[PDB]
This record gives structure tokens, C-alpha cells and sequence, in this order.
């Protein structure tokens, strides 16, 4: 076995979007300003609708998941879309 | 106040490399379910004691646990802003 775990607690940028559907929204995380923006995806079949329904613009949550390294093309070379795939979400 | 912390435990892919200096190696994480899937991470250490400890010790093939934060490296090409993800690490523990 391996481990690939992430924990994030921050404010959501915008209302979620639904794009094997998938809820996609972003998340800000601060240092002291450094702000780090995360691309969040939820594929899981329950939390997926929960997080669509109830996660909103500017809301503060905690999530756990795993990082997933997407990898796409711009003109035939190999560029990096980095996503955080969430297994669990904790709402305020 | 926020929170960006990550935990990974995996095999190192090649002997590390040094480069405000920084040590840089790569980790593999395997998800199994018999099927397999591997995720390759760009690890980078700053903190000064850890950094030379990793460098002296972390070697191609080692099983290692660590923790750190996510950093989406922003760089540019033909002046379009792109990304290199790195996992910037606060600590490691060896097998």
C-alpha cells in the first residue's frame, strides 16, 4: 500500500459546476499574503450532489482527498492540470 | 486562517538532485484495487536540516513517508501562464 492524502480547509471561490458526472469548484488557501488556489473535483456518487447543492461562493469548508495529476495538450506538448479529488467534505 | 497539508508514502523514482538551494526528487503513490494505478509527485525540500538529510539519504527505490503542502508552481512559456505542481515538504520518515 501507499498513501496519497490531502487536507484542505479554506473558502470556496465560486458556485459549483456540474460538468460519471463530476462537481467542480475551487478553493483558496492562505499564508502570511500568499494565496493558493486549488481545483477541486468530486466524482463520488453521493457527495457529488451534496457538494453541488450546498457548497456556495465564498463558503468555508474542510475537505480531504487525493491529488491527481491531469495531464493534457496545448500544441502537442504535455502540460499539467493538477486536481484535488475529494472523498469527504465538512461544511460550516 | 487556512490549511494546506498533504501526506504521501511511496517509492522514490530516482536519486535526488540539488539546485536558495533545494533538493528535488520524485515519488510514486500506487492505488490498488488485481489492478494498479500510479501517481507521480514532484517533491521539493527547503528547510535546511531536512534538505541535506534528504539529499544524503533519500535514494532511488526507498520507501518514504512525508508531509508538506501543495504548491502549484506558476511559470510562463510564450507568455502564457502555466503550472508545475510541487509538494513542498515539512518532514520525512524513512523505510
Amino acid at each position: 500500500r501507499s498513501l496519497n492524502r490531502v487536507h484542505l480547509l479554506g473558502r470556496v471561490g465560486q458556485d459549483p459546476v456540474l460538468r460519471n458526472p463530476v462537481t467542480i469548484f475551487s478553493l483558496a488557501t492562505n499564508e502570511m499574503q500568499k494565496t493558493t488556489w486549488h481545483r477541486i473535483s468530486v466524482f463520488r456518487p453521493g457527495l457529488r450532489d451534496v457538494a453541488y447543492q450546498y457548497v456556495k461562493k465564498g463558503s468555508r469548508i474542510y475537505l480531504e482527498g487525493k491529488i491527481d495529476y491531469g495531464e493534457y495538450m496545448d500544441k502537442n506538448n504535455v502540460r499539467r492540470q493538477a486536481t484535488t479529488i475529494i472523498a469527504d467534505n465538512i461544511i460550516f
